[PDB]
């Protein structure tokens, strides 16, 4: 589908389209401090697409809620993105559990499919800027999940950490017919004086992972967050 819900927040419109280059996309952010929404691209960040492996954020936390992760661990496992971890937390959690979490958490179409690796290039998927949104209010505003919890995943994403700044987050990379064909970065950052949220999301061009994470960080880094 697309996310038509309208957004009730005085959001400041990008042009990142030089950074962009030759990939098409979007990129969404979210400042705690200013309570503002940043978009390049908002007709892009609308459009529903499978989320791939940035899924695992919410499989970890269902498994770290439902005591599947206990005490190859999750920090391994999320950083390397090992597929078998997260298809067998998944298929542990009974489905209305799943169900519930969806809803609750707004993500997407709520569309679980066969119930089988929906996640990955399949019935599952949300938007760019539904990303942003879920996982900003997964982290800050959701009282069921524990801080134990949140910040254990908060530590399985974490990819770089100095005194300027610690960026945590999490590539997807969907391939169709041999070659990329969905490509995600969604994460946050904490600085000196601000937390994001934050996603990349590119529908065309090279749209892998890597590629999403890397315009990412050029766009971090020319907005002044990453100063
Ligand atoms: C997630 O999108 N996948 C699991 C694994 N990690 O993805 S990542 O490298 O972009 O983080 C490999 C690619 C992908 C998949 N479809 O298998």
């Amino acid at each position: 589908y697309n996310y038509k819900k309208p957004l009730h927040n005085d959001y400041q419109i990008l042009d990142k389209s030089k950074i962009f280059g030759s990939n098409s996309g979007s990129f969404v952010m979210y400042s705690m401090k200013k309570d503002k929404y940043y978009i390049y691209n908002e007709k892009e960040s609308r459009k529903r697409y499978s989320p791939n492996s940035t899924y695992k954020i919410y499989l970890a936390m269902f498994g770290l809620d439902r005591h599947i992760i206990n005490d190859q661990d999750l920090n391994t496992a999320m950083q390397n993105s090992v597929n078998w971890y997260f298809e067998r937390i998944s298929d542990q959690i009974p489905k209305n559990y799943t169900a519930t979490q969806l809803k609750q958490l707004n993500y997407g179409n709520k569309n679980l499919g066969s119930y089988k690796s929906y996640w990955m290039e399949d019935s599952l998927k949300i938007s760019n800027l539904e990303q942003v949104i879920v996982f900003k209010n997964m982290m800050e505003q959701n009282n069921h999940f524990s801080k134990k919890a949140k910040n254990q995943l908060s530590s399985s994403l974490l990819i770089k950490k100095n005194e300027k700044y610690e960026l945590y987050g999490k590539t997807g990379t969907g391939i169709v017919n041999g070659k990329y064909n969905n490509g995600w970065f969604v994460g946050y950052v904490i600085t000196n004086h601000d937390k994001y949220y934050f996603a990349t999301h590119l529908s065309d061009g090279k749209p892998s992972g890597k590629n999403a994470e890397l315009i990412s960080e050029k766009i971090l880094k020319e907005m002044g967050v990453l100063n």
